[PDB]
C-alpha cells in the first residue's frame, strides 16, 4: 500500500463531474473544480486543467494525471508549511501517507489549523491524538474514511485499508 493506493480508495473515480461529500463540482480521483454552484463554472475550469474542452468528461488517464499532481502539490504545501513540515519529518512513512491523506482532503490551511492533534503526533502519543483528532467537523461529517485515517495514525500500520 502507498498513499496513491491509498487515496484512489478514499476518494474513488469519476471520469464525469460529479458533486463531492460537501455538495463541489469534482472529477476524477477527488480533484476538486470549483466551490461554486455553476456547473458551467465547473466546465471551464475542466477545460483550464486538461487543455482541451472536455464537455465535463475526461479520460482515466487525464485524471490520473490530475491526481499525480494533486498528491505532488499535496507534499510541496506541507514541505513549505511551518507548522506541518515539522510534523511530517517527525513521522514515520506511513502516518506520513496519514497526514498526507488529511491535506488532500482538506487543504493545508484546515490541516495546520489540528494544532492540538498535531502537538500530539509531533510527541507521539498516538492514542491520544487519535482521540481529539475524532472531535472535529471531519469526523461527524465524514466519520469512515476518518476512522480510517485515524487508525493509521495509531497503529502506524495499513490495517484500516486491508
Ligand atoms: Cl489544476
Ligand atoms: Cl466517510
Amino acid at each position: 500500500m502507498n498513499i496513491f493506493e491509498m487515496l484512489r480508495i478514499d476518494e474513488g473515480l469519476r471520469l464525469k463531474i460529479y458533486k463531492d461529500t460537501e455538495g463541489y463540482y469534482t472529477i476524477g480521483i477527488g480533484h476538486l473544480l470549483t466551490k461554486s454552484p455553476n456547473l458551467n463554472a465547473a466546465k471551464s475550469e475542466l477545460d483550464k486543467a486538461i487543455g482541451r474542452n472536455t464537455n465535463g468528461v475526461i479520460t482515466k488517464d487525464e485524471a490520473e494525471k490530475l491526481f499525480n499532481q494533486d498528491v505532488d502539490a499535496a507534499v510541496r504545501g506541507i514541505l513549505r508549511n511551518a507548522k506541518l513540515k515539522p510534523v511530517y519529518d517527525s513521522l514515520d512513512a506511513v502516518r506520513r501517507a496519514a497526514l498526507i491523506n488529511m491535506v488532500f482532503q482538506m487543504g493545508e490551511t484546515g490541516v495546520a489549523g489540528f494544532t492540538n492533534s498535531l502537538r500530539m503526533l509531533q510527541q507521539k502519543r498516538w492514542d491520544e491524538a487519535a482521540v481529539n483528532l475524532a472531535k472535529s467537523r471531519w469526523y461527524n461529517q465524514t466519520p469512515n474514511r476518518a476512522k480510517r485515517v485515524i487508525t493509521t495514525f495509531r497503529t502506524g500500520t495499513w490495517d484500516a485499508y486491508k
